[PDB]
């Protein structure tokens, strides 16, 4: 049941993004990855992209989202 | 505070989902669509080719002999 597993992942992400520890951990991990391969080459200006977009993703998962619509958008739930 | 367990749960869900071909097909279609538009079109040079090369590798990685706690340790959500 892909739809339900995707919805569960979305729910878990909504829970995890509420903790500052989560943001700090993912920030440090991605900052380390941005300085080495593969990301260093695959994503130009990796660190700046990270600085700008990690807070936006955190906010997004803390906002009023529609899990079934999200999972439909990526093709894992029907409409 | 129990981020470690939530991370392990996400990893387990991903391992389950990567077992289905419908998953690979759907994520492939979604990311192929995204590679042709903003933001990815600009953030990831040669997005479509990067996708073609790396999506099977990520799928295999989550289908392989992995330890969810080890992944979560690597990304800093379980302590070690
Ligand atoms: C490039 C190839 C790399 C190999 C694979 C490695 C995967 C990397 C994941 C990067 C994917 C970046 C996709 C960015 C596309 C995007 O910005 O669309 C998000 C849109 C736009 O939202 P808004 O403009 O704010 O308006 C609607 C309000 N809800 O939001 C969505 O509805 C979709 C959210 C996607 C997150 C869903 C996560 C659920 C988990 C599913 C299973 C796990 C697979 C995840 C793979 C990535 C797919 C997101
Ligand atoms: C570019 C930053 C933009 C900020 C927004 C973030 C949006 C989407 C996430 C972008 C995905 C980029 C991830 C880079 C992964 C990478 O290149 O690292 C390679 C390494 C090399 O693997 P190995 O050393 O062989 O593993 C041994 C450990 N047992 O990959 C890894 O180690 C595994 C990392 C996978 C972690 C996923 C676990 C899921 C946990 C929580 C999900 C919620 C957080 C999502 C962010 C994590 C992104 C990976
Ligand atoms: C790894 C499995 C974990 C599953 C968790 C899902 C992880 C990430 C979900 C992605 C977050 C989507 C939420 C959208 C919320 C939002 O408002 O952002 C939408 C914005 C819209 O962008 P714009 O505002 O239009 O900017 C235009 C100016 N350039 O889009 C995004 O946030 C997406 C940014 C992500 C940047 C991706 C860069 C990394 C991409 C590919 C790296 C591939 C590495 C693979 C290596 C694997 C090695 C084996």
């Amino acid at each position: 049941d892909l739809c339900q597993e995707c919805e569960d992942i979305v729910h878990l992400l909504t829970k995890m993004t509420k903790e500052d520890a989560f943001q700090e951990a993912i920030r440090k991990f991605l900052e380390q990855e941005c300085d080495i391969l593969p990301l260093k080459l695959l994503v130009p200006r990796c660190r700046q992209v990270l600085d700008v977009y990690l807070p936006l993703v955190i906010d997004y998962f803390q906002s009023q989202i529609n899990p079934k619509a999200i999972c439909n958008h990526v093709g894992l739930c029907p409409r």
